[PDB]
């Protein structure tokens, strides 16, 4: 009937995705600086050299958040601004620390609680050259643990911390399909990388709980994405099992080692020895390493089982990922992202699925939003009238409302992706996710869309006091 | 997208609540004729003596149905019209047979497929006096099986058959609380009656499958009511088990023995002696006796576990059936029915719950609808503007649409309760469930409400052409 007054809502951005200023104040190159220089890797042949220039427009971004009623804000820290070479024995740059510290002060003064992501895919390039970057089971968790501590220490006025954003994207697109940085294609390394990101997460959560959490009663967790599933043929039990296994390969991959203590049985049966075994030390780091559940969600798909055994390059659990069930019923209309079809029911079904499997944890929806098909080619007048994105936020947030208020899903926050149009990775600047239109051709000016002014009066209806 | 074109939708009524003419053409009295005469059992001291006079308004109710776009119609045969004393060796009233035989011809002539309920709570009074009615595990299942064969032979044009409407209401309200006919109160008889009603269901199914089903490709099953549940406090695992346990005592009471072979374990644990066991001959009747799942659904509740062990007079499963949860969230707004709060998500929830527990059976929603608080005191013009009921159906039906097109729930029909305001049992006529207003004081005149005209344009949107 009503959301409690302690429910938060704001917007979400990512450092390399908006900041720009890639060489400014001694910022070291990330693996995405390197990746974008490879021709054909970004659809529009662009990079994050300028993006939204948000690094230099701190006062503007906070005024926009305030003017939209956002009392919370999720952003990420560019590691290579803090430690340009990344390693624990590498010199700390004070200029990026001072930058983000001044940003947090400028946020709190406007009354906006920050929610900070430590690792949003932009690993320092040097760590990748020095020892293999994410592939190193020994070095990277040590270097990330130190980097996390440097931030926990630098920003004591922050209580809401995030280790990794969507570790699945750093493993399969980064080491399996090669669509994301560093750009490798292996049948084995995406499973080693995911293991390394788990251990790195557990090490940082231990350091934070032991020394920095009780100072101001904060919290830290990992952010896992995940789209829901429905049987392609509801009458075929193989498609119901295929729907569950698909979710296990997407999300239980990282969540089962955190809440239950080991990888999903279904992945172990299929991957065998390519899926690593947690050492006792590694298991003590990862098991129970979430103060909260950081949840990204976007869509749902129909899942059809497969009759032949899985190939070596399979990453999704040997299933077909479709937009129509056997009877021809569609998930939803197309967006600019080929993988995103709106399905508000899958947002609530996912929240409930997380709850039942992990004993109803504290959930923060850290990303939710949509792209719009052809939006990048529309005239500015049509872009601001984004009824497709307005409708996308009303049905989903009201679905979240039902899961929280009726099912009892312990969800305590929601963050709309994104605050503004930005650099959608391999899609470039063609794919626009923001509730604020950004005109890249004319000084990266901001123009709030009909979706931006839409979320305050919606949450005012759903949250009490 | 679109439901299949073979999806049925219509309206549902029941013999004693609409027919009247309780002694015309040789109708013996049922247990509800005896029940309404006892002072204090009926809220307004009424009976079904006249009801809607539908027994003498055949073509007119068929005209109302054809006018509202209904291609199907669910209705029940009065047992005591066919066999006034109910028994297998008792005389058969041909006038009752001819009455319902001509009604089927008129419905099929009007292009309306019938969906006939054999037993809608009107046990012939003579059976109750002869051997204890539903309490008799030997005599009653034999008299019901013969009464079913009579109607199978009498109505060969019928394909859609229903044994019992809501056996739980015959069991507990009629033998535990005394709120329904025959108005007894026992800690043991409800569980005996439910067993007898299950065996009474199997014998007729076997007779039908073996001697009447194959000629016109018919189907037969039982209709179970079930209101869905949500944990009162989702952080207490005892409240999630309690919400599941409540569904077991309420619906899996009858559905588990039909699909799985025996009563739920939780009911065995609480009841022990009082929960009978299926004999070798009984189990051959009950297990597998559903061509389709007949489902009645109305509302949902928050469920809180209990600290004390269950007392002998418990029927719900040792839980608290609430309208609010611990956090203060409400299910929905009040109706004239104290037990009914609109909750559309629970309809889809119960559909998927039936499907996951019973291998996704074919489902026919045989009753769904709502009453309106204060509707009986409103003026005539205010009654016809029943947007509350209009909104109820629109949400529940679209919730079902999502269930069928996304989750893949194999629901092939939907009947709205009710076609007209009628005798709502212990509530009298004050509780109005119809989409058609009935002026009882002015010759039971029909006046369709805004809801009656709402269904056709909606199903025209959701059913393929």
């Amino acid at each position: 009937m009503m959301l409690p007054k302690d429910f938060q809502w704001g917007f979400a951005t990512a450092a390399y995705q908006i900041e720009g200023a890639i060489d400014k104040d001694g910022r070291g190159p990330s693996i995405w600086d390197t990746f974008c220089a490879i021709p054909g890797k970004i659809a529009d042949g662009t990079s994050g050299v300028t993006a939204c220039d948000s690094y230099n427009r701190t006062a503007e971004d906070i005024a926009l958040l305030k003017s939209l009623g956002a009392k919370s804000y999720r952003f990420s820290i560019s590691w290579s601004r803090i430690i340009p070479k990344g390693g624990r024995d590498d010199p700390v740059n004070q200029l990026g620390i001072d930058h983000y510290a001044q940003f947090v002060d400028d946020l709190l003064e406007a009354g906006i609680t920050p929610f900070i992501t430590l690792f949003h895919w932009d690993l320092p390039e040097e760590l990748h050259q020095r020892y293999g970057g994410l592939l190193n089971r020994t070095e990277f968790p040590l270097d990330f643990e130190n980097y996390a501590r440097v931030m926990f220490k630098a920003l004591p006025k922050v209580r809401n911390w995030i280790t990794f954003n969507e570790p699945l994207c750093s493993a399969i697109p980064g080491y399996g399909s090669g669509t994301f940085a560093p750009g490798r294609q292996s049948t084995t390394e995406p499973w080693i990388v995911g293991h390394n990101l788990l251990v790195a997460h557990g090490r940082a959560v231990k350091v934070y709980r032991d020394e920095f959490k009780d100072l101001n009663d904060g919290q830290i967790g990992i952010v896992l994405n995940g789209d829901f599933t429905y049987p392609w043929d509801s009458s075929d039990p193989l498609d119901r099992e295929a729907a569950e296994r698909r979710l296990e390969f997407f999300t239980a991959w990282y969540a089962d080692p955190i809440y239950l203590g080991d990888y999903p049985a279904s992945m172990r049966k299929q991957l065998g020895d390519r899926l690593p075994e947690f050492t006792p030390e590694e298991k003590a780091f990862v098991l129970g390493s979430n103060d909260f559940y950081g949840m990204n969600h976007y869509t749902s798909n129909y899942i059809r089982h497969r009759t032949s055994p899985a190939t070596a390059d399979d990453t999704v659990g040997n299933v077909d990922v479709l937009f129509y069930n056997k009877e021809g019923q569609c998930i939803g209309p197309e967006t600019e992202s080929s993988w995103l079809r709106p399905c508000p029911a899958g947002f609530r079904d996912f929240l409930v699925w997380i709850s039942k499997r992990y004993n109803y944890p504290k959930i923060y929806v850290t990303e939710n939003g949509t792209s719009l098909k052809g939006e990048n080619d529309l005239p500015k007048e049509k872009i601001l009238e984004d009824d497709f994105r307005v409708n996308y936020y009303n049905e989903y947030i009201r679905a979240m409302f039902t899961a929280a208020t009726l099912d009892g899903v312990n969800v305590k926050g929601y963050f709309a992706w994104s605050l503004m149009d930005n650099f959608e990775w391999a899609d470039g600047y063609v794919t626009r996710f923001g509730v604020t239109y950004v005109d890249y051709e004319n000084g990266q000016q901001r123009f709030p869309k009909k979706s931006a002014k839409s979320l305050k009066p919606l949450f005012d209806e759903l949250i009490a006091k």
